[PDB]
């Protein structure tokens, strides 16, 4: 699809057998899901910087994402954020441009 | 242009005779510049948040960008941001859309 920004750019996704949205998002490096995220398995700290502070997160490598029905794999950070975000480690995967 | 998105999004902007690198950033709803930058009159305060929590800003209006030579009008908030970032209000004025 082509998608227009006079909304938020939210999509459906599927991680580990649950669904959320989350927003397409191009000023993202990483993916980040909420904390009530549930990911199996060993996971390493990381500490993610926005606007407003730092963070804490737990960052899960290799994770299939469904991401509007295309399958892709790579890390996912999960902590406090207020938003799911897919950051440009997965959007490169889906062939995700910015056009104008 | 079609841009991809293995490296940060940035492009070059001119404001107020000012020339910056400002990010496109789907994931934001506004437009944020670096504390240094300067813009004169009036402003209103609001405060942005982020990932890591909130930070007060400058709230300028009717501000003219040149976007990769593109011009366009809108709201721009000035504060202690780690990076220009050039938001949706901003993005749909240069008819930029996300396509995969
Ligand atoms: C959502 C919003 C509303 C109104 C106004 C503004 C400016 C808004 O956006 C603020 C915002 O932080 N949006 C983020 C995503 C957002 C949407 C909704 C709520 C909260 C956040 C994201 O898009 C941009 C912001 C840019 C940035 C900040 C510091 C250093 C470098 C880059 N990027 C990051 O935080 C990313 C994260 C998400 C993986 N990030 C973390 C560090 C390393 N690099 C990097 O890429």
């Amino acid at each position: 699809p082509q998608i227009t920004l006079w909304q938020r750019p939210f999509v459906t996704v599927k991680i580990a057998g649950q669904l959320m949205e989350a927003l397409l998002d191009t000023g993202a490096d990483d993916t980040i899901l909420e904390e009530e995220m549930s990911l199996p398995g060993r996971w390493t700290p990381k500490v993610v910087g926005g606007i407003g502070g730092f963070m804490k997160v737990r960052q899960y490598d290799q994770i299939l994402v469904e991401i509007c029905g295309h399958k892709v794999i790579g890390t996912v950070l999960v902590g406090p954020t207020p938003a799911n975000i897919i950051g440009r480690n997965l959007l490169t995967q889906i062939g995700c441009t910015l056009n104008f």
